[PDB]
C-alpha cells in the first residue's frame, strides 16, 4: 500500500509546483505539503478533481472527486466533496507554502486520490457558503490555472 | 477492482508527445492500451511502465520499470518479464507510433495496477532481454527516457 504520492502542477500560465502526500497508516490522516508560485497574493482554491485526464489540460479533469455525491464544503465541514481541501495561501511573492493535514482523502480505498488530478483554482473557495448554487457544486473557485496527475512517491 | 478506464499524456524535453489509453472491461481480465505518439524516429521504441508517477525530475524521477515480482527484464509475451515490460512502439516515416497492445500481465487494479505509475517512451528498441549484457535483463538496452506522463483515471 501507498504511503507516500506526489504532484506536478502546470497550466498554461506562471503556475508551477510541487505537492507531496504523505499517510502513515492507511486508518489515518493525509499530510500534503509542497510550495506552489507564479500565484496572485491571497487565497486559492485547492481540490481534488475526479479524472487523471489531462488530454485537454485541466478541463479534462472533471469536477472535485466526490463519489459520495456530497454537497462542496470546506475541509473541516461533514458535508463536503472527498477532494475538498479548501484554500491555499500565495504571500505576496506569489508563493504559496501548502501545510494541510486532511482525514477524508487517503491514498488507498474508496476515498484514494492517486491517479486522480490535483487543480490550484484562480480565486477564493467560497467554502459552500456563497448562498448560490454555483457555491454548492465548486465553491465559486473560478478557473484552473494549474494540475498534476498524483502518482505514486519513493 | 473499479477503474475500467486510464489515460496518460505523454511530454518530454523533444518534440516527443501523446496521448495513451488503457482500458479494461473486466478486473481479472485484459487490458487495452492504444493511442498514438508522435515526434519519434521510425523504428521500434521501448514502452515501459516504471515504478513512480513522480516527475519531479522528469521521466528520470519515475525510478526502473514496474517490478513487484522482482523477475528480469523480458518481452511482454515472456513467463519471465516485469510487469511494466510492454516491448516497443513502432513508429512510422511520419514519426507516429499508433499504439496497440493487448496484455494480460498489467492491471488498472490490485497488486500489478499501473494507475499513479508512469508510462515512458524510450529513445531505442527495446531488446527483450536478449542482448547479452546485464543492461539487457534491467532495461532491456532501450536507451534515454523521451517522454512519459502519470497514468491517470479516466471517465
Ligand atoms: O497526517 C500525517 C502527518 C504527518 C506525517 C509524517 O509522516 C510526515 N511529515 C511531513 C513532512 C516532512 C518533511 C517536510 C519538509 C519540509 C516541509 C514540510 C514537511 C512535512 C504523516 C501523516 O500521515
Ligand atoms: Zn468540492
Ligand atoms: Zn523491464
Amino acid at each position: 500500500m501507498a504511503t507516500k504520492a506526489v504532484c506536478v502542477l502546470k497550466g498554461d500560465g506562471p503556475v508551477q509546483g510541487i505537492i507531496n502526500f504523505e499517510q502513515k497508516e492507511s486508518n489515518g490522516p493525509v499530510k500534503v505539503w509542497g510550495s506552489i508560485k507564479g500565484l496572485t497574493e491571497g487565497l486559492h482554491g485547492f481540490h481534488v478533481h475526479e479524472f487523471g485526464d489531462n488530454t485537454a489540460g485541466c478541463t479534462s479533469a472533471g469536477p472535485h472527486f466526490n463519489p459520495l455525491s456530497r454537497k462542496h464544503g470546506g475541509p473541516k465541514d461533514e458535508e463536503r466533496h472527498v477532494g475538498d481541501l479548501g484554500n491555499v495561501t500565495a504571500d505576496k511573492d506569489g508563493v504559496a507554502d501548502v501545510s494541510i493535514e486532511d482525514s477524508v482523502i487517503s491514498l488507498s480505498g474508496d476515498h484514494c486520490i492517486i491517479g486522480r488530478t490535483l487543480v490550484v483554482h484562480e480565486k477564493a473557495d467560497d467554502l459552500g457558503k456563497g448562498g448560490n448554487e454555483e457555491s454548492t457544486k465548486t465553491g465559486n473557485a473560478g478557473s484552473r490555472l494549474a494540475c498534476g496527475v498524483i502518482g505514486i512517491a519513493q
